[PDB]
Protein backbone atom coordinates (compact mmCIF):
# COMPACT_ATOMS: atom_id res chain seq x y z
CA UNK A 1 0.00 0.00 0.00
CA UNK A 2 1.42 3.35 -1.15
CA UNK A 3 -1.90 5.18 -1.28
CA UNK A 4 -2.34 8.51 0.48
CA UNK A 5 -3.85 11.96 0.07
CA UNK A 6 -1.27 13.67 -2.13
CA UNK A 7 -1.51 14.67 -5.78
CA UNK A 8 0.29 11.55 -6.91
CA UNK A 9 -1.29 8.96 -4.59
CA UNK A 10 -4.60 10.47 -3.51
CA UNK A 11 -8.28 9.60 -4.03
CA UNK A 12 -8.12 9.97 -7.85
CA UNK A 13 -5.49 7.23 -7.97
CA UNK A 14 -6.93 4.71 -5.55
CA UNK A 15 -8.99 2.83 -8.15
CA UNK A 16 -5.84 1.47 -9.82
CA UNK A 17 -5.01 -0.68 -6.80
CA UNK A 18 -8.53 -0.85 -5.36
CA UNK A 19 -10.97 -1.09 -8.28
CA UNK A 20 -13.95 -1.15 -5.87
CA UNK A 21 -13.24 2.61 -5.60
CA UNK A 22 -15.66 2.89 -8.54
CA UNK A 23 -18.18 0.51 -6.98
CA UNK A 24 -21.91 0.68 -6.39
CA UNK A 25 -21.92 1.72 -2.71
CA UNK A 26 -18.89 3.91 -2.09
CA UNK A 27 -18.49 6.46 0.70
CA UNK A 28 -18.58 9.28 1.57
CA UNK A 29 -21.55 10.90 -0.16
CA UNK A 30 -23.25 14.25 -0.19
CA UNK A 31 -26.33 14.19 2.00
CA UNK A 32 -29.02 16.12 0.17
CA UNK A 33 -31.28 17.00 3.10
CA UNK A 34 -34.33 17.69 0.96
CA UNK A 35 -34.11 14.34 -0.88
CA UNK A 36 -33.44 12.23 2.22
CA UNK A 37 -36.66 10.66 3.41
CA UNK A 38 -37.94 10.26 6.93
CA UNK A 39 -38.24 6.56 7.71
CA UNK A 40 -40.72 6.12 10.60
CA UNK A 41 -39.69 2.48 11.01
CA UNK A 42 -36.13 3.44 12.01
CA UNK A 43 -35.61 2.65 15.69
CA UNK A 44 -33.81 5.09 17.98
CA UNK A 45 -30.07 4.68 18.13
CA UNK A 46 -28.66 2.91 21.19
CA UNK A 47 -25.16 4.11 22.05
CA UNK A 48 -23.91 2.13 25.04
CA UNK A 49 -20.46 3.40 25.92
CA UNK A 50 -20.60 3.25 29.75
CA UNK A 51 -18.16 0.33 29.91
CA UNK A 52 -15.85 1.51 27.12
CA UNK A 53 -12.20 0.59 27.63
CA UNK A 54 -9.81 2.72 25.61
CA UNK A 55 -6.28 1.36 25.32
CA UNK A 56 -3.99 3.23 22.96
CA UNK A 57 -3.69 6.02 20.43
CA UNK A 58 -1.81 5.37 17.17
CA UNK A 59 -0.60 7.56 14.32
CA UNK A 60 -0.99 5.18 11.37
CA UNK A 61 0.25 7.62 8.70
CA UNK A 62 -3.31 8.36 7.50
CA UNK A 63 -5.01 9.59 10.68
CA UNK A 64 -4.77 8.75 14.38
CA UNK A 65 -6.83 5.99 15.97
CA UNK A 66 -7.99 5.78 19.55
CA UNK A 67 -8.28 2.02 20.05
CA UNK A 68 -10.62 0.13 22.38
CA UNK A 69 -10.84 -3.31 23.93
CA UNK A 70 -13.28 -5.06 21.60
CA UNK A 71 -12.78 -8.58 23.01
CA UNK A 72 -16.05 -8.22 24.98
CA UNK A 73 -19.29 -6.28 24.60
CA UNK A 74 -18.06 -3.17 26.45
CA UNK A 75 -18.94 -0.30 24.14
CA UNK A 76 -21.64 -1.15 21.65
CA UNK A 77 -23.90 0.41 19.08
CA UNK A 78 -27.38 -1.03 18.49
CA UNK A 79 -30.76 0.04 17.16
CA UNK A 80 -31.35 2.57 14.42
CA UNK A 81 -31.06 0.77 11.09
CA UNK A 82 -29.01 -2.00 12.68
CA UNK A 83 -29.82 -5.62 13.36
CA UNK A 84 -27.74 -7.03 16.19
CA UNK A 85 -24.79 -5.73 18.15
CA UNK A 86 -21.82 -3.74 16.93
CA UNK A 87 -18.68 -3.39 19.06
CA UNK A 88 -16.62 -0.20 19.16
CA UNK A 89 -13.08 -0.94 17.95
CA UNK A 90 -11.64 2.56 17.34
CA UNK A 91 -12.38 6.13 16.49
CA UNK A 92 -10.48 8.57 14.31
CA UNK A 93 -11.00 11.84 12.46
CA UNK A 94 -10.57 13.34 9.01
CA UNK A 95 -9.76 17.04 8.80
CA UNK A 96 -8.65 19.86 6.56
CA UNK A 97 -5.88 22.37 6.15
CA UNK A 98 -8.51 25.15 6.43
CA UNK A 99 -11.65 25.44 8.56
CA UNK A 100 -13.89 25.26 5.46
CA UNK A 101 -12.88 21.74 4.45
CA UNK A 102 -12.08 18.45 6.11
CA UNK A 103 -15.25 16.41 6.37
CA UNK A 104 -15.84 13.41 4.14
CA UNK A 105 -19.62 13.52 4.10
CA UNK A 106 -21.13 16.83 3.10
CA UNK A 107 -24.58 18.23 3.85
CA UNK A 108 -26.21 20.02 0.91
CA UNK A 109 -22.63 20.30 -0.40
CA UNK A 110 -21.45 21.98 2.84
CA UNK A 111 -18.07 20.81 4.11
CA UNK A 112 -17.31 20.81 7.82
CA UNK A 113 -13.86 21.37 9.35
CA UNK A 114 -13.56 17.71 10.33
CA UNK A 115 -15.46 14.47 10.77
CA UNK A 116 -15.30 11.94 13.61
CA UNK A 117 -15.72 8.23 12.78
CA UNK A 118 -16.61 5.82 15.59
CA UNK A 119 -16.01 2.41 14.02
CA UNK A 120 -17.99 -0.65 15.15
CA UNK A 121 -18.13 -4.25 13.90
CA UNK A 122 -20.97 -6.75 13.89
CA UNK A 123 -20.34 -9.33 16.59
CA UNK A 124 -22.01 -12.10 14.60
CA UNK A 125 -18.85 -12.18 12.44
CA UNK A 126 -16.55 -12.76 15.40
CA UNK A 127 -13.67 -10.43 14.51
CA UNK A 128 -13.10 -7.18 12.63
CA UNK A 129 -11.20 -8.81 9.77
CA UNK A 130 -14.12 -11.11 9.05
CA UNK A 131 -16.64 -8.30 9.46
CA UNK A 132 -15.12 -6.09 6.76
CA UNK A 133 -15.80 -8.90 4.25
CA UNK A 134 -19.57 -8.68 4.88
CA UNK A 135 -22.13 -6.19 3.52
CA UNK A 136 -23.42 -5.58 7.08
CA UNK A 137 -20.08 -6.02 8.82
CA UNK A 138 -19.48 -2.49 10.12
CA UNK A 139 -21.44 0.43 11.49
CA UNK A 140 -19.65 3.76 11.48
CA UNK A 141 -21.10 6.62 13.47
CA UNK A 142 -20.07 9.87 11.79
CA UNK A 143 -20.11 13.20 13.58
CA UNK A 144 -19.32 16.56 12.01
CA UNK A 145 -16.98 19.08 13.65
CA UNK A 146 -17.38 22.81 13.22
CA UNK A 147 -15.00 25.42 14.59
CA UNK A 148 -16.36 27.57 17.42
CA UNK A 149 -16.34 26.78 21.13
CA UNK A 150 -13.98 24.13 22.48
CA UNK A 151 -15.17 20.56 23.02
CA UNK A 152 -14.03 19.75 26.56
CA UNK A 153 -14.22 15.99 25.98
CA UNK A 154 -11.81 16.28 23.06
CA UNK A 155 -9.00 17.98 24.94
CA UNK A 156 -7.42 14.78 26.32
CA UNK A 157 -7.04 13.61 22.72
CA UNK A 158 -5.55 16.95 21.65
CA UNK A 159 -3.12 16.86 24.58
CA UNK A 160 -1.51 13.55 23.61
CA UNK A 161 -0.94 14.33 19.92
CA UNK A 162 2.55 15.72 20.62
CA UNK A 163 3.59 12.21 21.62
CA UNK A 164 2.41 10.57 18.39
CA UNK A 165 3.53 13.18 15.89
CA UNK A 166 4.80 10.77 13.24
CA UNK A 167 3.69 7.60 11.50
CA UNK A 168 4.03 4.47 13.60
CA UNK A 169 4.11 6.21 16.99
CA UNK A 170 1.65 5.14 19.67
CA UNK A 171 0.92 6.07 23.27
CA UNK A 172 -1.08 4.68 26.15
CA UNK A 173 -4.56 6.13 26.11
CA UNK A 174 -6.54 4.43 28.84
CA UNK A 175 -9.62 5.69 30.66
CA UNK A 176 -10.90 7.89 27.85
CA UNK A 177 -14.67 8.35 27.68
CA UNK A 178 -15.92 8.62 24.07
CA UNK A 179 -19.31 9.85 25.33
CA UNK A 180 -17.64 13.25 25.68
CA UNK A 181 -17.43 13.49 21.87
CA UNK A 182 -21.16 13.18 21.16
CA UNK A 183 -23.60 16.03 20.43
CA UNK A 184 -26.87 16.34 22.39
CA UNK A 185 -29.10 14.88 19.68
CA UNK A 186 -28.83 11.43 18.14
CA UNK A 187 -30.95 12.39 15.09
CA UNK A 188 -29.25 10.83 12.06
CA UNK A 189 -29.12 9.99 8.39
CA UNK A 190 -28.26 6.47 7.28
CA UNK A 191 -27.28 4.71 4.06
CA UNK A 192 -25.26 1.65 2.92
CA UNK A 193 -21.68 2.47 2.00
CA UNK A 194 -18.02 1.65 2.29
CA UNK A 195 -14.78 2.31 4.07
CA UNK A 196 -13.61 5.76 2.97
CA UNK A 197 -9.97 4.65 2.70
CA UNK A 198 -8.39 1.69 0.95
CA UNK A 199 -9.33 -1.11 0.88
CA UNK A 200 -12.68 0.74 0.30
CA UNK A 201 -14.66 -2.39 1.19
CA UNK A 202 -18.43 -2.12 0.86
CA UNK A 203 -19.17 -3.29 4.38
CA UNK A 204 -20.46 -0.21 6.22
CA UNK A 205 -23.84 0.92 7.45
CA UNK A 206 -23.24 4.67 7.77
CA UNK A 207 -25.02 6.54 10.54
CA UNK A 208 -24.28 10.26 10.28
CA UNK A 209 -25.51 12.53 13.05
CA UNK A 210 -27.34 15.69 12.05
CA UNK A 211 -25.99 17.79 14.92
CA UNK A 212 -22.31 18.77 14.64
CA UNK A 213 -20.07 19.17 17.64
CA UNK A 214 -18.14 22.40 18.13
CA UNK A 215 -14.38 22.34 18.60
CA UNK A 216 -12.08 25.32 19.05
CA UNK A 217 -9.67 26.69 16.47
CA UNK A 218 -6.83 25.69 18.82
CA UNK A 219 -8.05 22.10 18.99
CA UNK A 220 -8.16 21.64 15.22
CA UNK A 221 -4.87 23.54 14.83
CA UNK A 222 -3.25 20.81 16.90
CA UNK A 223 -4.66 18.08 14.60
CA UNK A 224 -2.87 19.90 11.77
CA UNK A 225 0.52 19.64 13.50
CA UNK A 226 0.56 15.87 13.10
CA UNK A 227 2.71 14.31 10.37
CA UNK A 228 1.95 11.81 7.61
CA UNK A 229 5.65 10.89 7.55
CA UNK A 230 7.70 8.77 9.91
CA UNK A 231 10.30 10.16 12.29
CA UNK A 232 13.46 11.30 10.52
CA UNK A 233 11.67 11.71 7.19
CA UNK A 234 10.82 15.00 5.46
CA UNK A 235 7.91 16.65 7.25
CA UNK A 236 4.51 16.38 5.58
CA UNK A 237 1.73 17.84 7.69
CA UNK A 238 -1.21 15.52 8.24
CA UNK A 239 -3.96 17.69 6.75
CA UNK A 240 -6.68 17.11 4.13
CA UNK A 241 -6.89 13.40 4.87
CA UNK A 242 -10.44 13.20 3.51
CA UNK A 243 -11.98 11.48 0.50
CA UNK A 244 -14.44 13.66 -1.44
CA UNK A 245 -18.08 12.72 -1.96
CA UNK A 246 -18.71 9.77 -4.27
CA UNK A 247 -21.67 9.08 -6.58
CA UNK A 248 -24.82 8.05 -4.73
CA UNK A 249 -25.83 5.66 -7.53
CA UNK A 250 -28.68 3.32 -6.59
CA UNK A 251 -29.06 4.38 -2.95
CA UNK A 252 -31.52 6.28 -0.81
CA UNK A 253 -30.48 8.15 2.30
CA UNK A 254 -32.97 7.77 5.14
CA UNK A 255 -33.56 10.21 7.98
CA UNK A 256 -34.48 9.26 11.55
CA UNK A 257 -36.21 12.59 12.05
CA UNK A 258 -38.91 14.71 10.42
C1 LIG B 1 -7.47 -10.09 8.02
C2 LIG B 1 -7.44 -8.60 8.41
C3 LIG B 1 -7.19 -7.75 7.17
C4 LIG B 1 -6.91 -6.27 7.60
N1 LIG B 1 -7.92 -5.41 7.08
C5 LIG B 1 -7.58 -4.00 7.44
C6 LIG B 1 -8.71 -3.06 7.10
O1 LIG B 1 -9.46 -3.26 6.15
N2 LIG B 1 -8.89 -1.89 7.93
C7 LIG B 1 -9.97 -0.93 7.65
C8 LIG B 1 -9.70 0.25 8.58
C9 LIG B 1 -10.72 1.38 8.36
C10 LIG B 1 -10.60 2.22 7.24
C11 LIG B 1 -11.50 3.24 7.07
C12 LIG B 1 -12.51 3.44 7.98
S1 LIG B 1 -13.68 4.76 7.77
N3 LIG B 1 -12.86 6.09 7.39
O2 LIG B 1 -14.53 4.36 6.67
O3 LIG B 1 -14.35 4.92 9.04
C13 LIG B 1 -12.61 2.58 9.12
C14 LIG B 1 -11.74 1.58 9.28
NA1 LIG C 1 -10.89 30.57 18.27
ZN1 LIG D 1 -12.83 7.52 8.69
Amino acid sequence: HHWGYGKHNGPEHWHKDFPIAKGERQSPVDIDTHTAKYDPSLKPLSVSYDQATSLRILNNGHAFNVEFDDSQDKAVLKGGPLDGTYRLIQFHFHWGSLDGQGSEHTVDKKKYAAELHLVHWNTKYGDFGKAVQQPDGLAVLGIFLKVGSAKPGLQKVVDVLDSIKTKGKSADFTNFDPRGLLPESLDYWTYPGSLTTPPLLECVTWIVLKEPISVSSEQVLKFRKLNFNGEGEPEELMVDNWRPAQPLKNRQIKASFK
